[PDB]
């Protein structure tokens, strides 16, 4: 059976050089750790805003960690430095707008806002790779949102098994 | 103008064998319960093959004059599933708006909704709209739709059709 | 540093001379309504050739110096509606947002909504923005979007404005 490992990325020019505590990536982290029951391994990384490094970062995760998802964090805005977006679009070969569009219409409750991030979703091999808010607030709903699809949708590309808690978060896997 | 109208079941069982297709049931069985004006059906079981799904798309609007195309099947995050590319291929404007309206309407009964890539497009004067597989998705997203799809069809000049008002008003700006 | 916003009209009716624009009046009138610090109008209406609509938009963000520009018309499904497609040839970042909840905000009026190929994106430091035709559309998409322009023209290097707040609520984290 393969072996579930699960990438964290934290993508930000400040951080990359130095930060007391990852707020936004102990986030996810600690969702991950709380609302998942099967057994996984967490690959955790802190780059800078630039492009080539977060494409060459997302696929060393997934080609060489082998992981079945990829959850980053940061570089979605609208500022010219924010290129997390286009470094996933970049290494997957095909993109989920449900993702997105979900993830900006809970964010947007909260966060009028939430219409300018550019976050997006897409599959390389057999790897989910989803782009998540920066504040605490919006990572959880976003994560919320999504996450009852994430094991389904690493059953339908061949990667590992993964199952939530279903008293937290159920994660739905429609039958025949 | 005829109204021709295309339903195009792709399939991810070619190999492993067909033995029903309850999706293009669910689309044909709409289309007779909705529609009150005169139509007839171009209908295609092909297997997921990307060059094929273009080709019997291009046939079928240029060829067979179809004004509205409505695919099922080959819409998910798996490799296989490329209806969505061979619709963007074939289409000179998309229509992001089906899409959303697709995923947001399945949401609350199907969570698995944002794993569905299914979109819309324009080709001269055919209307092509990707959906679902599960006739009970089918119904849902073909009544969150359909109310524009007449209309649409009228804007890029393609044959008229007017459904049942007490099943389904297509809005007509008129 | 100087606050300056483009109206687009793309319609042949008013280039002509024969049709009032209520649409861009009333973006206009919107504007003046709800900004409560120094801005400029660059208004514009041209007819929907797809080259005069990229080139407007290129005027507007380089020349004039724009931070913001809303376009009316050419939106929809029909050949002749490229407005979306002049803004995807002149801006460097797409906000898919946008043109999301727009089209949310007006599936409640009408269901031929999810006709609607409007967005918006990024060039430079100006954000260019597709509005709707009817003056009532209009004012609908504005509150629904407004509300994250200052911020987000803030981002991109752009003129610094800001709303009434009984009006509009320029959200800013």
């Amino acid at each position: 059976e393969k072996k579930a490992v699960i990438g964290v990325v934290t993508i930000s020019d400040r951080a990359s050089k130095g930060i007391y505590e990852d707020i936004s990536g102990k986030a996810i982290i600690d969702y991950l750790k709380d609302v998942i029951i099967t057994p996984f391994e967490v690959e955790y990384r802190v780059i800078p805003d630039e492009r080539d490094l977060i494409e060459k970062t997302l696929i060393e995760l997934a080609d060489e960690k082998g992981c079945s998802l990829i959850l980053t964090t940061g570089g979605t805005g609208p500022a010219p430095r924010d290129v997390t977006p286009e470094a996933t679009e970049a290494v997957c070969e095909k993109m989920l707008p449900g993702f997105g569009e979900l993830m900006r219409q809970v964010s947007l409750k909260q966060v009028p806002t939430a219409i300018l991030s550019r976050q997006t979703a897409g599959i390389r091999g057999s790897c989910l790779i989803v782009n998540l808010p920066g504040k605490p607030q919006s990572i959880k709903v976003c994560l919320d949102a999504v996450m009852p699809a994430i094991p389904y949708c690493i059953d339908l590309i061949g990667g590992a098994y993964i199952d939530t808690d279903p008293n937290k978060v159920k994660a739905f896997r429609p039958k025949k």
